[PDB]
């Protein structure tokens, strides 16, 4: 009831993400929502929904991250040029500190993830650290550890310096650029 014709597209995107994408869609939603979604993902676009913050666009921003061109195409019948078009204007749903995190993790590689690790070491000093986590759930991991914050991150980008990859940088230095402006001193 209510639910109109709008849940089956949710619906055909959750079954069409891997059970590893599903991961960065939490992710990216955890800041909107508490996680307070069943252990069903289906039911995360489902309170999104509800709570009317679900727009077309967004889901199509969200499909982009997990690197899915035949999602966007089939879904929102949007092509990978439109991607560009529609982040020209940098819009985001949620804020960028959630988004930018994934998309950093997405241009990193595997071997890139294992390389960031021994940085991460030196300062970390062997903290709960393994190659087999992801570059996301490396993310959530300095948070336990307070290396970073929303409005400061300096390590991220130091660490990232050293691995020469300059461009990710360069996406941070936005990010900072709009943490703050007339909203407070």
């Amino acid at each position: 009831m209510g639910r109109s014709d709008s849940a089956e597209v949710i619906h055909q995107v959750e079954e069409a993400l891997d059970t590893d994408e599903k991961e960065m869609l939490l992710f990216l939603c955890r800041d909107v929502a508490i996680d307070v979604v069943p252990p069903n993902v289906r039911d995360l676009l489902d309170i999104l929904r509800e709570r009317g913050k679900l727009s077309v666009g967004d889901l199509a921003e969200l499909l982009y991250r997990v690197r899915r061109f035949d999602l966007l195409k089939r879904i929102l019948k949007m092509d990978r040029k439109a991607v560009e078009t529609h982040l020209l204007r940098n819009p985001h749903l949620v804020s960028d500190y959630r988004v930018l995190m994934a998309e950093i993790g997405e241009d990193l590689d595997k071997s890139d993830v294992s390389s960031l690790i021994g940085l991460m070491k030196d300062y970390m000093g062997r903290g709960k650290i393994s190659k087999e986590k992801s570059f996301l759930d490396l993310v959530v991991e300095l948070e336990k550890l307070n290396l970073v914050a929303p409005d400061q991150l300096d390590l991220l980008e130091k660490c990232l310096k050293n691995i020469h990859r300059i461009d990710l940088k360069t996406k941070i230095q936005k990010y900072k650029q709009l943490e703050h402006h007339h909203h407070h001193h």
